């Protein structure tokens, strides 16, 4: 009878940026997720659990190694949701991060999105947050991730379920099982960083 509450989510951006990587830290996800051979896709369910109940987020990640412009549009009809994706010690992962949101809102127009810069574990940054207080600006949240290290993996997702739900104060009561952290996030980098994007603001 009563069923779930289902999202479908499209994440999206260069190739190398690091979305397979992200998308397979929460585990039980992987492990049942669906090869959809015709369209080049494998989708991920992730299960969060709120204060209002359980939701499902159905994560459409590509199977290949496509370019701007080169996604059909059965990737995003009936897209709900999503994230878009750069690498920060990478500036052309970064300049393309506008052609990646027009192919995204002449297909969905007004969704909820989400923009990350992954990769901040990494000592020789190039993309700083002087220069990100910029493009996020369109109706856009940012956050800075580590996607090996786990480094604020539930952010784009709360955000998101706040916004398609409707509750300001919704929270999540117990973190999913994730793969253990295979880099170092420094604590006091972290801190630094964290500290620029309230000084950029
Ligand atoms: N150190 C580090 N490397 C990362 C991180 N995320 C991705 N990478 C590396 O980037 C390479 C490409 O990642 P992949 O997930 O295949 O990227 P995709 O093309 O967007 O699917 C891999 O060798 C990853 O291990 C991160 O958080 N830290
Ligand atoms: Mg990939």
């Amino acid at each position: 009878g009563e069923p779930q509450v289902q999202f479908k989510l499209v994440l999206v951006g260069d190739g190398g940026t690091g979305k397979t990587t992200f998308v397979k830290r929460h585990l039980t996800g992987e492990f049942e997720k669906k090869y959809v051979a015709t369209l080049g896709v494998e989708v991920h369910p992730l299960v969060f659990h709120t204060n209002r109940g359980p939701i499902k987020f159905n994560v459409w990640d590509t199977a290949g190694l496509e370019k701007f412009g080169g996604l059909r549009d059965g990737y995003y009809i009936q897209a709900q949701c999503a994230i878009i994706m750069f690498d920060v010690t990478s500036r052309v992962t970064y300049k393309n991060v506008p052609n990646w949101h027009r192919d995204l809102v002449r297909v969905c127009e007004n969704i909820p999105i989400v923009l990350c810069g992954n990769k901040v574990d990494i000592k020789d940054r190039k993309v700083k947050a002087k220069s990100i207080v910029f493009h996020r600006k369109k109706n856009l949240q940012y956050y800075d991730i580590s996607a090996k290290s786990n480094y604020n993996f539930e952010k784009p997702f709360l955000w998101l379920a706040r916004k398609l739900i409707g509750d300001p104060n919704l929270e999540f009561v117990a973190m999913p099982a994730l793969a253990p952290p295979e880099v170092v996030m420094d604590p006091a980098l972290a801190a630094q960083y964290e500290h620029d994007l309230e000084v950029a603001q």
